[PDB]
């Protein structure tokens, strides 16, 4: 009797998990909004630049319209083998945004101490990818305690973890310099110091990692095996030679009807085999509408997560009116940030301009009164972004990447309590220019010559 | 000097083999019109219950939108592993009729009784699949002398088997509770009896298999190997790792047009590369007009092959004049049903339900004056159905499934020698009341709250 | 800690290799045109015949639509055997022209004895491949010197060999009989005369093999082994299991920006998922164009490079004009040929017969006072051509293949120093009738019922 070879399946179900994390894929949690979980772990932030750039670049006319092809295949080239790496060390990609990404190990308190190293170590092999364009990448860590948030309707549900160490992983990242791996002042509270030389940083409890240098008898290896034990899902055995234990998920409904409601129709549409695998990779004229919303506590998840599904109830409902689109909901230095857009592939409708900034003042004016929320800020800039699903092909995500995504978040952070605009919604826009108010020029880290913002005042 | 790999080619002709049994693909038999073959062999029916609800059910909104592919994912999921296990013990699998599939294993007389021994252990093997949805499986073997019959045109081609060995395995597979295997009297009559504890069955001549239970040096591997000797495509040597010889086709253009014929043209165009291959599985409402022919003796090959033969020329032209597709033939308790639908993938043209009805017409009138044609009766019926490809990547085939099948199934049986249609089509049709009559309520096998049923008596 | 198997990426890059020879791949020359350079190699014409009736043959009723679909199915798995045994033997496949290709073994002067007995051997191996369609091969081998000539414009790239080994491996694979090896007599001046046995050929210099026969001791692969070393990318190592070095090409733009050059939109379109893979295999009416130009000296290529480049700058902006497409440039016995293609898929333009014809009087006018052009010839005719990529997975291009291609090649030559047309474009084209003159019948190699032949005069 013959023993033929089961060819890997690739049923949609395994095809939608690629877009999710293991803590959502095999979190099996309760479908009532919000939920809210609590654990511990160590973060990784691993931060590319350069991308905005290029991406601006790959504009020009030397790509003769294949620009936005060749920009997500440099791009998935190299975040491959980053996201190859993470895993290998056992780490779960949580969340990719631009061209940055959020890595997860969670572990018991106990374990902390030993998964700090081995994420060190993986930090330290990603920043060896780049000695080989002119990008690099800045990792920033933290550990500790950790909350998931899940929020959302009946159709569609997201996710966000908060706290004090994802503020800190952030923080961390942004002290970097080019190539640093920067800890928090809990990662480094937390971590073996017998392991790891650091160094201080000016004005700051974090520090920068210089070398981990183990003692003499100490093998990697085998220190890595030790860990694995606390590791729910690391590839082993038969399937030692896969990615990701979500490589070998089986069909079944109930998890696929779930896990369908974090991703996008349009993805949904590629993933069915109803749509062209390269229809959604695009350089394409759109809006960003990034809103941002402060909290007095922004790691108290009981107190927060009711106000962002509050939210997320009338920001879903507003901008299903124009086939506007939540892309992405992640906590910023202050507060929970939604990074919505008005014009993705097979999604346009005319006069997008106006609707993007009717739409923000909805938003701005329902969140304002949302409980416990205490700054609502909101930028909306309009320009040429790249679109498309950015990752491994076992772990991926819809992206977007451009200048204009980055001058939005930056106009919500050095703008807060308004909705502001750039010249081009501004110009292209049709209301009166009396609902616009021209605004001071502020220096904003990592942008040049925007032209003239505006808040947009709406009537009064 | 390299030695490269070479790389499975996945040619069209092997793509077309896909959707046929071993008995066509290497079959090389004559290209007239009707044609007759006689053999001996074994036959598996197996029957699949619990889908025809699972398709009511992946219509609500709970599902959203993705009915259709989720319910093809899990359906081919599990029909996948039963393919499997016949192929591997040796079996064509001769045509997929909605959940169930029907299973040959051809041999010369003088090795039905080993081969017997081998289709029940795969049948015991098929049942232990499902210990783990609401689904189990009936199975049905026969044994005994066969038919097969080729007819159609110069464009299209159809097969059936036919006889008493046919008949039974159907009889067989009805008799089953979830779970059983059944064996046809002849069947317990040719089978090797040391081997296997059987029951009897009430008022039946028919048996159930309890147990397959061997004697103290029996040896199950080196049984089936000296049963390979009779089959002549088991794949073996440096394809031992294929589930079908066929895999290893080579482009042959004589060959692939013979094939394609059997084969309908959205497949096709499909299999070429010119659409999605997702197009094709949609929960769609179409209308289903299915065919039943009766004759006095339904195993004589040579009486109702030149019938079927002629049948099939008009029903043809008749459903070509509305995209109207035949997507079965096959033999039912009594006689030859064509299952036939209106409006498939890419297909839809508007007052389907009329067309439906005089098309229904047409072919009675016609069919009922065929010489050897004792009975027709025709089962009209319209709703959601489930359109799309089933079984495994090495064979599959295009099928419907749904409520409204087996209706149109039903109600040819249970009203025969008329034309009688359902409310849907009764109410949507755009036609004189009074060409139809409204029947009185009949109590049908796996069927509840079926509306008033309609004759269509047509005009007087 | 795992090590997960890497899956072969088939990044866009990897794709358009494919369509390229390693010449061009590796070739890493300036972006100025024209650009010259100057090699010496061996060289293998590879002719089947067949093809062009067996196309013929595709368009009837018998194949059923899929006449496109079946003929690059069948061409493809003979041509696919080809290409693995030129690149097995370590040869670099130039170019593909209709159902003939062109390849290329270059090295050093003292090595070229030693590889012409590796092509010689390669070429008795295709030769064998076709004992077993009225389909076979003739072979024509040369060597010596080489240059090749790289033109084009900012966004298209062409290239050519030109030379006295590129006008002589022509010349002996014309000499050829069905299933002979020809070599050129300069190849045969400077091959290792002790293996290979011989004999003349009528009032020709050039010679037919009839056998290899090498000296007792002589081992194939020791001696194969000793030419890899002369060989810059035969596969190896880690790689050995691949046909081509450019299956691990990587993500790299600038060197992308160049290699898209030579490859036609509508090829990239399908290589970045954004067309499906079936649309360019197509039957369909087109017109060809077919462009001779004759120089003084056509293996002078620093002087024959500056004028090919002044015409194909004329050429394209003209094309350009109507959605023709230059499909390939190649030297013929006399002179450059264009083979120029109004009607490709998706570049349909009505009056495109009128248009093919304006735009040959155009390049007739323009390129017949270009410096050193010493005669333009244009041949015009329209009819079903089959269009499709031919030849290996990572080895193809886009080819046209038909009795109209093969008549406007020969009208080209048998009439020079005007254009001509068919009867297919004289009578479908709207222009006066005094703007052509019909011509004496001339007896046309592999021509056969030519309809009437036509000269277009244009106005006087
Ligand atoms: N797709 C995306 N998702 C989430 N945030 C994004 C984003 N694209 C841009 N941003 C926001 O834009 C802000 C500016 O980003 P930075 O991290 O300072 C840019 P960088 O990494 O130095 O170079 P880059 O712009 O080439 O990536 C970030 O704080 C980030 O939150
Ligand atoms: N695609 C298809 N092809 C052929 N016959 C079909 C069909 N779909 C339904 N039928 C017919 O419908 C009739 C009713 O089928 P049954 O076998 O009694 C249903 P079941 O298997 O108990 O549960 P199910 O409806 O969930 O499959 C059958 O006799 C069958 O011939
Ligand atoms: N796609 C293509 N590219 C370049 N030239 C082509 C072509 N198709 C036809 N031709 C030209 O047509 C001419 C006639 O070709 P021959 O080589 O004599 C035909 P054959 O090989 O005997 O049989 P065939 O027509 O079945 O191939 C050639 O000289 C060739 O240059
Ligand atoms: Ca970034
Ligand atoms: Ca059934
Ligand atoms: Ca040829
Ligand atoms: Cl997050
Ligand atoms: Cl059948
Ligand atoms: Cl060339």
């Amino acid at each position: 009797m013959n023993t033929p070879k089961e060819e890997f399946q690739d049923w949609p179900i395994v095809r939608i998990a690629a877009h999710l994390p293991d803590l959502i894929v095999y979190g099996h949690f309760s479908p009532e909004r919000p939920f809210m979980d609590y654990f511990d772990g160590v973060l990784m932030f691993v931060d590319i630049s350069g991308f905005t750039a290029m991406t601006e670049k790959f504009s020009s006319a030397m790509y003769m319209d294949r620009g936005a092809e060749q920009l997500v295949e440099i791009l998935n080239y190299h975040i491959s083998a980053i996201v190859e790496k993470v895993l290998i060390f056992g780490g779960d990609i949580l969340k990719f945004a631009g061209d940055a990404l959020l890595a997860l190990w969670r572990v018991e308190r106990k374990q902390l101490k030993n998964i700090i190293t081995v994420v060190i170590k993986c930090s330290l092999e990603i920043h060896g990818l780049f000695e080989t364009l002119d990008i690099r990448v800045k990792i920033g860590l933290a550990a500790g305690h950790i909350s998931m948030l899940v929020f959302g309707d009946e159709t569609h549900s997201h996710f966000l973890v908060i706290g004090q160490a994802v503020d800190d992983v952030r923080l961390a990242q942004n002290m970097a310099q080019m190539n640093d791996v920067i800890l928090s002042p809990n990662c480094w509270q937390l971590c073996d110091r017998s392991m790891i030389e650091i160094e201080s940083v000016p004005d700051q409890r974090a520090v920068k990692v210089n070398f981990l240098k183990p003692p003499p008898n100490f093998n990697f290896d085998e220190f890595f095996t030790k860990c694995t034990t606390f590791m729910h899902y690391y590839p082993s055995g038969e399937h030692k030679n896969l990615l990701r234990l979500a490589c070998t998920l089986k069909p079944d409904p109930e998890l696929e009807m779930s896990l369908q409601k974090y991703v996008m129709e349009s993805i949904l549409k590629q993933i069915d085999n109803k749509q062209l695998q390269g229809y959604l990779s695009e350089l394409r004229p759109v809006t960003i509408v990034f809103v941002n919303l402060m909290f007095e506590d922004q790691d108290k998840a009981e107190e927060i997560g009711p106000a962002i599904q509050d939210a997320y109830m009338h920001i879903t409902s507003v901008l299903k009116i124009f086939q506007g689109q939540i892309n992405k909901v992640f906590m910023f230095d202050k507060g929970c940030s939604f990074l919505c857009v008005f014009g993705f592939p097979g999604e346009k409708v005319p006069d997008e301009l106006t609707h993007a900034l009717e739409c923000a003042m909805d938003i701005f004016d329902f969140c304002s009164q949302v409980h416990k929320i205490q700054t609502v800020s909101i930028g909306v800039a309009s320009g040429i972004v790249f679109c498309g699903i950015v990752g491994h092909t076992v772990r991926h995500e819809y992206t977007v990447i451009g200048q204009k995504v980055n001058l939005a978040a930056r106009m919500m952070m050095y703008y807060p309590g308004i909705v502001t605009c750039d010249s081009v919604t501004y110009n292209g826009s049709n209301l009166p220019a009396y609902f616009f108010k021209e605004l001071p020029k502020k220096v904003m880290k990592g942008v040049a010559d925007s032209g003239p913002l505006y808040q947009y005042w709406g009537r009064t």
